[PDB]
């Protein structure tokens, strides 16, 4: 496992400018009881895993890599000075009593191309490069804003965070962040008028990212905690930012594609929460985090089994699962002929996000650690 040869057979040769280094290789499942389980061109270009040995636990094929992510980072890295800066982010303050300036400053220490802006290289890779500009400044709104609707509408934090819904939606003295926003949010209307009708549905998702209290932590059942994570893991804004890379105009809510989404919601909560077990299971054993909230744990509680590593096996067993279905209801769906092309465009995008979920997780830092680097 050495990093020459993982960076040798992702990409072709012909895209080894625009590929972006890999530098981990993190196996979620590298002490789980696994033996029964199998998983066997203009803004992106073909990864591909399976042709490494890279940890690729997983049925799905597809993964691809946006060309422009050397260009995205820029928004995103004003929007996380501008906030690092900003008076009143000092002064908002979440339940935990960190601060937004301290929430962008401590992205800003990590690395320019391994913040979790770089999830859009693979989960959005089809935007261009305008789109993919305002997909990675809206992650970064994603960062600084999750836990925001805790606090109170008086609270400093509930200001900065009603302050940016207004903008969000349209409506004296602007600072240079709102300045920064205002932009942005300028920037979805003009993508709208050129192509699609996304742009205004990521804000409007944003919005509601903003506002939607999360479902409590009483899962009786799996399903019900795959309800409250589609929720937590701001999956309708997850959606509307692919409907936006793509141009579409695809109504996301329409009732024939939402079995198959509602299964796409779920392998990305499953992938996303077999990947960060480990650091949420530390963040709860030395006191960092307060709760344990993790489908491997809500597995082992409900399945009644030994250890992690057991849930770890269960719950991949049912991501696999979830990809079965996934792929059945996608070929239904096709052989129906009740898709357009504009739909089937969509879903294949929904199926890059979800591919591509698995990649960001083996290949980043962020839940692997220091362990999983590659020489």
């Amino acid at each position: 496992l050495t990093y020459t040869e993982v960076n040798q057979n992702l990409a072709a040769r012909e895209n080894a400018s625009w590929f972006s280094p890999v530098r981990f290789a993190y196996d979620w499942l590298e002490d789980a009881p696994i033996e029964h389980l199998t998983a066997v061109n203009e803004n992106s270009f073909s990864i591909s895993p399976q042709l490494t040995g890279l940890p690729w636990p997983t049925s799905f094929t597809k993964v691809r890599q946006n060309r422009h992510w050397r260009q995205s980072l820029r928004i995103s890295t004003q929007l996380l000075e501008l906030f690092a800066a900003d008076d009143t982010s000092a002064q908002a303050v979440r339940r935990n009593g960190v601060s937004l300036a301290r929430i962008a400053s401590h992205e800003l220490q990590t690395d320019e191309e391994d913040r979790f802006t770089k999830f859009a290289t693979y989960i959005f890779p089809e935007a261009n490069e305008e789109r993919m500009k305002l997909l990675a400044a809206t992650i970064v709104y994603i960062i600084i804003f999750d836990d925001s609707w805790e606090m109170h509408s008086e609270d400093t934090l509930g200001l900065v965070r009603d302050d940016f819904i207004r903008r969000l939606r349209g409506d004296e003295h602007q600072t240079p962040l709102q300045q920064l926003i205002n932009s942005t949010v300028q920037g979805f209307k003009d993508q709208d008028k050129t192509m699609g009708n996304g742009g205004q549905e990521v804000l409007d998702r944003l919005i509601d990212f903003c506002e939607h209290v999360p479902p409590q932590t009483k899962f009786a059942t799996m399903g019900d905690y795959l309800s409250y994570r589609l929720i937590d893991v701001a999956f309708p804004y997850l959606l509307a930012c692919i409907k936006f890379s793509l141009g579409s105009s695809v109504n996301v809510e329409d009732p024939k594609l939402a079995p198959i989404l509602r299964l796409v919601s779920d392998h990305v909560s499953l992938v996303n929460d077999l990947a960060s077990y480990d650091k949420e299971k530390r963040a709860y054993d030395n006191g960092s985090a307060c709760y344990l909230i993790n489908a491997v744990d809500v597995a082992q509680r409900l399945f009644s089994l030994p250890s992690a590593a057991e849930a770890k096996a269960l719950t991949y067993s049912m991501q696999l699962l979830v990809e079965a279905q996934i792929k059945t209801e996608l070929d239904s769906l096709v052989a129906g002929g009740i898709l357009s092309c504009e739909e089937l465009r969509f879903l294949d995008a929904a199926l890059l996000m979800a591919s591509g979920n698995v990649f960001y997780s083996v290949v980043s830092s962020r839940y692997g650690g220091k362990a999983a680097k590659l020489e």
